């Protein structure tokens, strides 16, 4: 089924490629979960009230079987850049589904650590819209890759899992963690944890900027198919964030306030439609050499922590 | 299209479970490529012959397509686990994809490093036993299991990838490089990238045996698969060396001895066979958490290394 092989080529690898640049940066920024410090997190969780731990609970269930989601849901992608004989993001890709392994390893290290053995399905019940996007929306979309890795479908497969999942969801997640853990100066661990995987998540958001701007890059009438995405997905994601506020009655352990994390979340959600815009017009042969999908993201990165302090 | 969460399942993830053990170390053993020294190179690639830097290019460029095939043609391996639900194996799978990704990379590096930027398809043309592994065995049998992940077609991919790519071709291989590096106290990237990629290749071959493993001890049928998919292969094997041997003469350069390279390799093709044997009998329960099938690829490459002193 192969007649070619890409390494082979004349000029090998471009290097200066984005999907390559980015993997280069996941090897230079390679950590070990047995290098986290785990030994100090049972002494704060038990310290905390039967409620603060419930929602620590929640959100952990939330991360774990996320990450977990996102670890099996990139492989159509991965199989759709083998089809589309796209060596270099293919290559990031492997690493990509690496990363999300060990972030399913680490947070469940971390329920280990603070003795959590239970089975934590009960957690996502009251969660109907996180079901939806993780058991439903997710690996639908992506699965359809495998069928039809048009343009189209790639744009609708990168803004659920690049954009919604990871740029609007995970940092609202570790939002909460924050919130959580840096105010009230416990849980070391989970903070190292929290750091460590949103750092690999950076290149994550990049490669997710990086296709869809190829995409709307080669053929304006993508950015119709990512706009709409984006509006489907967006009113989902802020439903999972008050539903998980209802739980708790709207007033919730840490101090957390409703309209703060939907301003927090959706100020995230919108910062994407600004990431693909300005390659509307742009040449496709410049964007594939073009490393600012990862600079964006260092600077969305330091705005965010800006923010906090 | 999803159900449930294996990460969510009382008693978590098993720790003991063989896959996560692999994942566990391969994250120890993780290594960069940047790290590798490849400045000494081009002083040594350019005091060899015309005739000795063609040998070493045409083994380079076998390896670095070999890399690149595998790094996509395991792909549906991970497919195969996400439909089964094999969550353990799942994870371990997708750092032996990145690991792929990375031994091409710094093959690539290796290229540029000694300063090769012409097209190398031409190097495969007069091995067409290469490219029957490469560009048809290889993607055919282990794509098949997008359409059928049964135990027969997982046993038959494993031992096309794992036992017959990686457990004979690949060792064959880094021979080779012994050979031509360590021998001749040259090229000392291609030397620490040989050990460093020998590591990881390691833990795939550990992955190999527990997979054909756990296929065999829960129904012994599979074991016929595996004998008969090993019996394909090995002769096919056997040719890519002598074809790659007959380009020379038979007589190439570095001193190289066809006899000595194809008993090495059915040396190294053999031993599969009792890898995998001893689960015939065995309670699966016991395979899914025992740690030896990456003990004996230990012993094996000790044993390897302890051949060489002679
Ligand atoms: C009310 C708190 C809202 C927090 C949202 C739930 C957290 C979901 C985690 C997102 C999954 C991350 C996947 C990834 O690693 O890319
Ligand atoms: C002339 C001597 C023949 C040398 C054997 C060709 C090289 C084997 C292909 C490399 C396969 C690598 C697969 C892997 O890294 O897992
Ligand atoms: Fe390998
Ligand atoms: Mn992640
Ligand atoms: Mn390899």
């Amino acid at each position: 089924t192969r007649t070619r092989s890409g390494s082979l080529a004349a000029g090998g690898l471009n290097w200066a490629s984005l999907p390559l640049k980015l993997f280069a940066g996941g090897n230079a920024k390679f950590w070990h979960p047995a290098d986290i410090d785990f030994t100090r997190d049972r002494a704060d969780w038990e310290k905390l009230s039967d409620d603060e731990r419930d929602y620590a609970t929640r959100l952990c269930t939330q991360f774990i079987a996320g990450e977990e989601a996102v670890t099996e849901d990139i492989q159509p992608f991965m199989s759709a850049m083998r089809a589309e004989g796209r060596l270099a993001d293919e290559m990031y890709l492997t690493q990509f589904a690496f990363e999300e392994a060990k972030h399913t390893q680490v947070f469940r290290m971390w329920l280990d650590a603070v003795g959590i053995s239970e089975d934590l399905h009960r957690y996502l019940d009251d969660l109907p819209a996180y079901r939806q996007i993780f058991y439903a929306e997710l690996p639908e979309c992506l699965n359809a890759l495998s069928a039809d890795p048009s343009p189209a479908a790639q744009v609708r497969a990168s803004v659920t899992y690049n954009h919604i999942v990871e740029g609007m969801l995970a940092l609202t997640g570790y939002y909460a963690w924050h919130k959580i853990c840096v105010e009230r100066a416990i849980l070391p661990g989970m903070q190292e944890l929290v750091r460590r995987i949103g750092d690999d998540e950076r290149r994550h958001m990049a490669w997710g900027t990086f296709t869809c701007r190829r995409h709307v890059a080669a053929d304006d009438a993508n950015w119709t198919v990512f706009e709409t995405r984006m509006n489907e997905l967006i009113p989902l994601a802020l439903r999972l964030i008050e539903e998980g506020f209802a739980l708790y009655g709207d007033q919730p352990p840490f101090d957390l306030s409703k309209d703060d994390f939907l301003q927090y979340s959706t100020d995230k959600g919108m910062r994407r439609f600004g990431t693909i815009s300005n390659a509307r017009g742009r040449p496709v042969a410049e964007i594939d050499v073009d490393y600012s999908p990862a600079q964006l993201e260092d600077t969305f990165a330091d705005e965010d922590r800006r923010t906090l302090a």
